């Protein structure tokens, strides 16, 4: 069967490359799933920005904050990999702009400003617990959280826990309609990840994804696949302990995408 075939291929892929690979796939159409190390801990890196944006959107839904509120921040607050917030330091950015920069561009300062709005990393963890995720924990801000030391439980999630969060946020009732659509838009618009899961999917399919990258050869890609025919598919892919280049790591994630696409295609064909 297709799920067993996919799990077999993931075992071979992981061994060929000497990595630790964590994958959860859940197809809403057939209700089938497959996984590899899906309950093990993996460093989140930038994938936390999906939850941070969800938490801020949920506050806006309640009137606990406003997406139009302008946030001002200082030159000393700008951390590495901040392509949107860096150039806009003198002018400030609204909460909506920061959500968009964090998700679509993986802007690290934007992620940190969202965290500050939530009260810090503990606010992110508390939000995750409210979604029914008992595993994810954020302990540090960017870029300290990208250390990704093996054996360190700080700043980790599990592939299965993050797939559960994707379902709640994009397909369930965690957010109101307009907020759910905005988050989906930002994920679809991200051109980070063009050589990761996207590279293994058929060209007629679509993917809204949030990437991450960190120390110890950590490279992640999570999101929702919209196949040519049928219902959305949740995918959560975490790779770490790679001794190879980023290009080679991206190719491993592209092969995860091919494996997932073939299983979904078989589920669509019966
Ligand atoms: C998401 O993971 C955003 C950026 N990733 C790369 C790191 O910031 C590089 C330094 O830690
Ligand atoms: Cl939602």
């Amino acid at each position: 069967n297709a799920a067993a075939q996919a799990q077999r291929q993931l075992a071979l892929l992981e061994q060929r490359h000497g990595v630790r690979l964590g994958v959860q796939v859940h197809d809403r159409d057939s209700d089938r799933a497959f996984s590899h190390r899906a309950d093990e801990r993996f460093p989140m890196c930038s994938t936390f920005k999906l939850l941070a944006a969800g938490a801020v959107l949920a506050r806006a839904d309640r009137g606990d904050d406003s997406l139009r509120r302008l946030i001002r921040y200082g030159a000393a607050d700008i951390v590495a990999y901040s392509p949107v917030t860096g150039p806009r330091q003198a002018e400030g950015m609204t909460l909506e702009q920061l959500c968009e920069a964090a998700v679509t561009r993986s802007d690290n300062t934007a992620g940190n400003l969202l965290l500050s709005t939530l009260g810090g990393p503990p606010g992110l963890t508390a939000y995750a617990r409210g979604l029914g995720d008992r595993m994810t924990r954020l302990d540090r801000i960017e870029t300290a959280l990208n250390e990704a030391r093996p054996g360190d439980p700080r700043d980790t999630t599990t592939p299965a826990a993050m797939a559960g969060n994707l379902q709640r946020l994009l397909l369930g009732d965690a957010l109101q309609s307009a907020s759910r659509q905005r988050l989906a838009d930002w994920l679809l618009a991200s051109q980070t990840g063009d050589t990761r899961l996207r590279a293994g999917l058929p060209a007629g399919w679509r993917i809204g994804d949030k990437t991450g990258a960190g120390g110890h050869g950590t490279n992640n890609d999570i999101g929702v696949i919209w196949p040519r025919d049928g219902a959305p598919v949740l995918i959560s892919a975490y790779l770490t302990q790679s001794s190879a280049s980023r290009e080679a790591q991206n190719a491993v994630l592209a092969e995860v995408g091919r494996i997932a696409a073939h299983a979904v295609a078989a589920w669509r064909l019966g």
